[PDB]
């Protein structure tokens, strides 16, 4: 390339001012809002040297008409008049330039449009609204090739590992095109640097054209090349198919400029100087300050009716974590926290739900985990719903161009898209101020799922920041799914966070320009996951690696959870709260994994610094990417060693909230991934102190041990993969109020004691003991006479209709009870020997190997009783039990809770008459049935289904049967067609068949094929050596009917008491009629329905005989 030439300039006809403050001195135009130059401590920076006075309207061309006026010393303003007659544009709108020390401000901060427009009523013509403003061609600043040291970083959106979005860039003469959108971007030359903030909501397209709030052009002036930075266009008046947005979704146009000279005393001046500055003018996403301490991310799920996971349990799981951590902060995302769980109710914010004990229940866990720095947040949708949901309505729902649904996912229901935009339009916003409404203050975060990805059509830039603005304006914090998605408001990316998903294309944001600006403010970026390599293969800020115990993805891993939180997020944490002050490079590496060889420039020294000018600087040990050395670094925080290798002792001064911690309350964390002794230096606050040492286990600080402290270093050898805390004084364990709110003292066995159950009987039979999971339990077993343990229900309301349940896996035939005393009635649930395996994937005690009971296996299956308290409530008792047996029971959870249920002869209580299930006023789950095998331990796709006339109903877009019989609510099997297998069954503590005795089974059932369901009679254990039922198959209910048809059956009790009932997917193809896809799924072809079960006790006589 030759040395390339331009235009020079001739400014005869420009008449310039200046505006200044005490440091910098920007010389601007009097004809249109530009600045030609900058002058700060004697040294220069170019603006837009080159008049350029045009700006862009709806993507037309106007020159503007322009009046001008110097306010004070630092501000002018300037009033555009824009008149483009053949494209109905006629409007005003007034900038102002102002200098605020080191900072320029660029703010259009009045626009009139003269045409009529009414936000929230329809226009006739779109092309009436002022829709775009854009002043690309003047650039807020730019350095010339001429200048010492001329250079351009910018960084783009990268979610690959191999792929950095930075570009570096010398501006020399010649040099190659740029005209190119950025998310950040500096200009420095070697005496000033400069970074440009933008609120433009532009974007060129997905990926790395995305986010381009700015946008970088080279233009030649003379014999030098500038590179300039500009902001990208703003957005204003919007409107979806005529219908004019919501005035909130109007922002006015703002960017700011920066100057500075070197600003992290390296003597250097580029772009990380101008990325220190820039951090006094960029925005900040709402919440970012909670950031840094929010040290255990984790999700509680509830699905398809089961109340895996009520509110007030989760509140348990926060105190174990508090414990296991000595007190770091927590951030429980409450997958599932609305309607019947995960994937239920869409839209429908408000509907917290019932089951896991409602906005009642919601508002306690909120109040009480504040004091354990356990914030929740909650997984909502604004891209999908189903019929059931308040909100689906035939003018919601996206439609295909052929005029088809645009049908979402499929699973306990068929769910639709929604067209996002229709709805901002047609009152999105109240949606959240309800849920604000019901559910108080306290909330720290809404993770919006799937928005991003186009199901609900434009989820861009501009969408996702009116989206945000909505739900931050009900002070709450954002959050969202990929590591691409907003980037402007977003604190937290679950594809960045769980760095096992979406492999190495679908990371989090590989910039180190934009990690070094925004580290300390959101988890969004590449975190340890060696086999993505790149970026990812040992980032030296470390970055957020998410696990979780609490049934998400079948999760239940409680000890892994842990160990994982000191492996990756405490240091990740540590260095978030400091601000990244310098950033070295090392050189090029060669890495060859996901079916490519490439070239990698891996970060080598990151320094941070806080307000108080501590220096943390963090060093890989290598550059070498074949050593382990590539994969080590030291930490040092003002010179003293805290982190080398495999090991760290650092410093942790704050509270779970992130306070400042008081001296005696200061202490360090210790965590080897290795065996082996390592030595530290202690801090001169620590040098002459005691020191004392605790293993940190799920009960809190253990084995304690005072060290040796010798030349003021100390020598720590202790177990790999294990937390250990020391501080200079003694501490102890507080009391942590075991299951507050829930009417019994710890319910899930986890105090490690069992001193506040009154025991009847020999005490050496009852223990607590780890399930496979390491799940606390209490066992009875090897007992020759009955053993007991009873409590006080607490805090109950007189005159009130309850369920109880406790998990019970019982292993022994000897009857193990759950009994409650009212003061007044005593009622009482037992079960033998446990027939049916528990296959719930978001239960923790679900049989996979790994949080199996004993023996690879687990019955858990919810034994209730049913009681009403009288007018007093100050000796409620409840009781488990277990009569004389060789082999365990084990029971977990007991779980206590208002329940309106009448099922037994049409009363509340646990009692004898007409069992009857009309699904009205279920507790949890389906009882008296529990989820079968069909599907393997799995989110089963039966679950209670709920009415929303007439979109559930038979005929609504061609539906066949009724999700709903009955009432509100029936039992809902979705597409479980062809299994072979059992979908569900009762169980004897549920409904049991006594011995001898016949009953009369009777429901109402839909089904939409023949034969693919069959009701059927079994005994024992089931097994898919096949075990023998009594098969009933089922005929479809709407061919020759109108509505759901009635069943009957005669069922004995087998002697042995194990009798059971239940529903069975046969080997039959369904028949979806000549329709496919979405339509043949939403149907309901292959879908099953019960409502109305009746089990009677009867004697056989007359024709009940024949
Ligand atoms: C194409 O299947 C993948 O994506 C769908 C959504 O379009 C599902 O998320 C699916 O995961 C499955 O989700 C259901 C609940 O909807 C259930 O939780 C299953 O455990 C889970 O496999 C996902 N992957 C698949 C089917 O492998
Ligand atoms: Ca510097
Ligand atoms: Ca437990
Ligand atoms: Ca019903
Ligand atoms: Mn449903």
């Amino acid at each position: 390339m030759e040395k390339e030439t331009g235009p020079e300039v001739d400014d005869s006809k420009v008449t310039y001012d200046t505006i200044q403050s005490k440091v910098l001195k920007a010389v601007i135009d009097q004809a249109f809002p530009r600045v030609k130059e900058y002058s700060l401590n004697g040294h220069t920076l170019p603006g837009q040297v080159q008049q350029f006075n045009q700006v862009f309207i709806n993507n037309h061309r106007i020159t503007p008409e322009v009046t001008y006026k110097k306010i004070n010393e630092t501000t002018a303003e300037y009033l555009m008049k824009l008149r483009d007659d053949a494209h109905l544009i006629n409007a005003e709108m007034t900038v102002r330039l102002q200098v605020v020390d080191n900072q320029l401000h660029f703010d259009v901060t009045k626009i009139v449009n003269h045409n009529q427009v009414t936000p929230g009523q329809k226009i006739d013509d779109e092309s009436k609204l002022l829709s775009s403003i854009s002043f690309l061609g003047n650039a807020l600043v730019s350095v010339s090739s001429d200048q010492t040291g001329a250079k351009f970083d910018g960084a783009t959106m990268s979610n690959n590992t191999h792929v950095s979005g930075d570009d570096h860039i010398d501006v020399t003469n010649p040099m190659k095109d740029l005209a190119k959108g950025y998310m950040y971007g500096f200009v420095s030359t070697d005496k000033l640097a400069a970074g440009v903030w933008s609120n433009s909501q532009n974007s060129y397209g997905g990926g790395s054209n995305d986010w381009t709030r700015l946008t970088a052009y080279k233009e030649t002036v003379g014999n030098a090349n500038y590179v300039g930075i500009h902001s990208s266009e703003w957005q204003w008046e919007k409107a979806y198919k005529g219908i004019v947005f919501p005035e909130y979704t109007k922002e006015l146009p703002s960017a700011k400029v920066v100057i500075t000279e070197d600003a992290n005393a390296d003597k250097n001046v580029d772009w990380q100087d101008g990325a220190i500055a820039y951090r006094s003018i960029m925005n900040n996403p709402q919440g970012w300050e909670k950031v840094k301490d929010i040290t255990a991310y984790r999700i509680a799920m509830n699905f398809g009716s089961q109340a895996q996971n009520p509110f007030l349990m989760t509140l348990d799981g926060i105190k174990k974590i508090n414990l296991h951590t000595d007190g770091l902060g927590q951030g429980v995302l409450l997958k599932g926290y609305g309607s019947e769980g995960h994937d239920s109710g869409h839209l429908n914010y408000a509907d917290i739900g019932k089951r896991i004990g409602g906005v009642e229940d919601f508002k306690t866990l909120i109040e009480k985990a504040k004091k354990y720095g356990a914030h929740l947040g909650i997984h909502v949708n604004a891209s999908e719903t189903y019929p059931e949901s308040k909100y689906f309505n035939e003018k919601i729902l996206r439609k295909n161009p052929d005029g088809s649904y645009s049908y979402g996912w499929n699973w306990l229901d068929q769910g639709i898209n929604i067209d996002a935009a229709y709805d901002l339009a047609h009152g999105r916003l109240a949606r959240w101020e309800d849920l604000k409404k019901k559910l108080g203050d306290g909330l720290d975060f809404i993770y919006v799922d799937v928005w991003g990805n186009g199901q609900s059509g434009d989820n861009g830039a501009w969408a996702t920041h009116v989206l945000a603005k909505e739900i931050n304006k009900q002070g709450w914090r954002f959050a969202i799914e990929w590591g691409h998605g907003g980037e402007y408001d977003s604190t937290f990316h679950h594809w960045a966070a769980d760095l096992t998903y979406g492999g190495y294309t679908n990371k989090g944001i590989n910039s180190a320009i934009t990690r070094f600006i925004r580290n300390h403010q959101k988890d969004a970026w590449v975190g340890d996951y060696r086999s993505y390599g790149g970026a990812a293969n040992y980032p030296l800020l470390g970055g957020y690696s998410m696990k979780d115990f609490e049934g998400w993805q079948g999760r239940s891993d409680y000890n892994g959870y842990v160990t994982n939180l000191f492996a990756h997020d405490v240091m990740t944490k540590y260095f978030q709260h400091f601000t990244v002050s310098k950033w070295e490079n090392g050189t090029p590496v060669t890495m060859t994994d996901n079916g490519s060889t490439y070239k990698w420039t891996p970060e080598m020294r990151v320094e941070l610094v806080d307000a108080d000018n501590n220096k943390v600087v963090v060093t890989r040990k290598s550059n070498d990417v074949n050593s382990p050395q590539y994969r080590e670094r030291t930490v040092t925080l003002n010179g003293r060693v805290i982190q080398d290798g495999s090991a760290y002792l650092t410093p942790w001064n704050w509270d779970a909230n992130g306070k400042k911690l008081s001296t005696d309350k200061e202490k360090m964390y210790y965590f080897n991934t290795q065996a082996g002794a390592t030595t530290w230096t202690l801090p001169s606050d620590w040098a002459k102190s005691k020191v004392y040492l605790y293993k940190l286990t799920d009960q809190g600080k253990t084995e304690e041990q005072e060290l040796t402290v010798k030349d003021g270093k100390i020598t720590l050898d202790l177990l790999a993969n294990q937390p250990y805390v020391l501080y200079r004084s003694k501490q102890t364990n507080p009391e942590m109020s075991w299951s507050e709110g829930m009417h019994i003292y710890d319910q899930g066995f986890n105090s490690g004691t069992l001193k506040h159950w009154t025991i009847s009987g020999d005490a050496s039979k009852a223990e607590i003991v780890k399930s496979q999971g390491a799940n606390d339990m209490l066992r009875i077993q090897g007992n020759k006479e009955k053993v007991s343990l009873t409590q006080k229900l607490t805090g109950l309301k007189p005159n009130t209709k309850y369920a109880v349940y406790v998990g019970v896996d019982n292993r022994s035939n000897a009857k193990a009870s759950i009994t409650v005393n009212t003061g007044e009635k005593e009622v009482t649930t037992y079960t033998n020997k446990s027939l049916a395996l528990n296959y719930v994937k978001a239960y923790a005690h679900n049989t996979r190997r790994n949080n199996a009971t004993v023996d690879d296996t687990s019955y858990f299956q919810n034994m209730y009783a049913f009681f009403t308290t009288g007018a007093d409530v100050s000796n409620v008792t409840l009781t488990l039990s277990r009569e004389a047996g060789d082999e365990a029971t084990y029971f977990d959870e007991i779980r206590t809770f208002e329940n309106n249920s009448s099922m037994y002869g049409d009363k509340h209580d646990t009692g004898k008459g007409t069992f009857k299930q009309d699904f009205e006023n279920v507790a949890q789950g389906i009882f008296p049935f529990v989820v079968g095998g069909v599907e393997g331990v799995e989110d089963n796709r039966t679950h209670l289904s709920e009415k929303h006339d007439p979109y559930t109903q038979r005929g609504w877009n061609g539906k066949k049967v009724d999700d709903v019989i009955e009432g509100n609510w029936s039992l809902k099997t979705n597409g479980l067609v062809s299994r072979r297998n059992l979908v569900y069954q009762t169980i004897p503590q549920n409904f049991r068949f006594e011995a001898g005795k016949t009953y009369r089974v009777t429901f109402e059932y839909e089904a939409g094929s023949d034969n693919t369901y069959a009701f059927v009679v079994g005994k024992g254990e089931f097994q898919s050596q096949a075990s023998n039922l009594e098969m009933h198959e089922l005929p479809n209910t709407w061919t020759d009917s109108k509505k759901a048809k009635k069943a009957t059956f005669l069922v004995t009790g087998a002697e042995t008491g194990d009798t059971w009932v239940g529903i069975y997917s046969t080997g039959n193809a369904s028949n979806t009629r000549g329709d496919s896809g979405g339509n043949a799924n939403f149907r309901g072809y292959n879908d099953f329905m019960m409502d109305n079960l009746q089990i009677e006790e009867i004697t056989l006589t007359g024709k009940m005989l024949t």
